[PDB]
Order: structure tokens, then sequence, then C-alpha cells
């Protein structure tokens, strides 16, 4: 047996394709797939970019939510997502958890213990 | 037989939060309530402290935090970061990021793998 480096089988559609499978059985093949879209980007025309970046974030940021491909992608468009609109933008995601605690959690609060313990306090 | 809060009264109320965060730390779901007080202390600061803590809640509730599917609420105004050079600028640094998961944490067992014995004899 002789060794591959982990380069030559990013490099190498035969090599990736395999790593790909292996991904595959652990749940995993989304982390070469996005790998495989953001080569396939940075070397296309100008013409293709919109639909890719579409067809991209559909995959991997709503169809599939690696974490360490969320936390990246958050980290580097930050000043663009907040920069200014910081306010308008988190009382849009308060709004969304708003609704989210009222149909979702209070009323299971409301026949929680904690609730009856917090309504028999008159002392 | 019992008094009934409205929703409204609950979060508005730091003594009934505070015990609705804490049903909520059971399920191991008390972001979701940190969150709302966060958004709720931000609307209402001071200008000056405006940038600092618009910074702190970025940190603690986009990229540390994993409880929050903020991604729901802002799908036009991601994408609208993404758009043309700052799409490829953006996915070239998260693709640098998942090329050092994929060979400090995978790699090194695909090598070890059947799949990489099977790949070898051909």
């Amino acid at each position: 047996q002789k060794i591959l480096q982990f380069e030559d089988i990013m490099t190498n559609p035969f090599y990736r394709e395999r790593f790909g499978t292996y991904m595959e059985r652990i749940d995993k093949r989304a982390l070469v797939g996005f790998w495989e879209s953001a080569e396939h980007l940075k070397n296309a025309n100008k013409s293709e970019i919109p639909q890719l970046v579409s067809e991209m974030y559909q995959n991997f940021f709503v169809e599939s939510k690696e974490i360490s491909v969320e936390k990246s992608l958050y980290k580097e468009i930050q000043q663009c997502l907040v920069g200014n609109r910081g306010i308008e933008v988190f009382s849009k995601i308060q709004a969304d958890v708003s609704e989210v605690l009222r149909e979702r959690y209070y009323p299971s609060f409301l026949v929680s213990d904690l609730y009856e313990k917090l309504m028999r306090e008159e002392e």
C-alpha cells in the first residue's frame, strides 16, 4: 500500500468521489458536496454565478445545515448583515422567536408545575 | 381556580419571564427567551452602546450558539450578502474552513477505511 496526500484526493474526481461515499456513511456527504460546489464556483463563467450561488444556498443552508459551514458564513457576512441595520434584523428574528415561544411553548408552560408554583405566590 | 397570564404579560414582566426561562432551560431551550431579552435590550438601549451590543449579540447568537435557526427569518438578507463578487469571497472562505475540517477530522479515518484499501488495489 502507498499513501495519498489530502490535496491529491480533493484535486482528483476519482479519489474525491470515493472520499464522498465514506462521508455518506456518517451522513456528512454535504461537507464534500460544499467543497466541490465552491471549487466549481471560482472557475465558472461570470454568467453562471447567480444560479450556482442560489443552488448552493438551497443545497447547503436550507436542504442541509452543517454547523462549521453556518459559523463561517455568519462570521464573514456580519458587516453586510448588521453593519447598519442591526436593530431591524434582530427585531425581525425576535418577531419569529416571539411566535415560536407563543405557539409552541407558552401553552405547555401554563400547565407546568413551575407555572402553578408562580401562581400560589400570594406571599 | 387559577389566574392565567397572557403570553405578553409573561414577557413584559421580569419575575414571570425568569420563570418561563427556567421551564425552557429544563428542555434545553432557554436561548429562545435569552435571545428575546437581548433583542428587547437592544431596541431600548442608548445610541452610543449600539455597535458593540450588536457585535456581542451576533457573536453570541449567530457564530457561537446553535439553538436559533436565524436563517428562517432572513433568507433574502443573507442571499443579498452573497450577490456577485461578495458571493465568491465568502464561499471561498467557507470552503477553506471546510477544507480544514475535512483534513483534520475525517481524512485520517478515511485513510484507514475499507473504502481506501479497495481504491488502492486498482
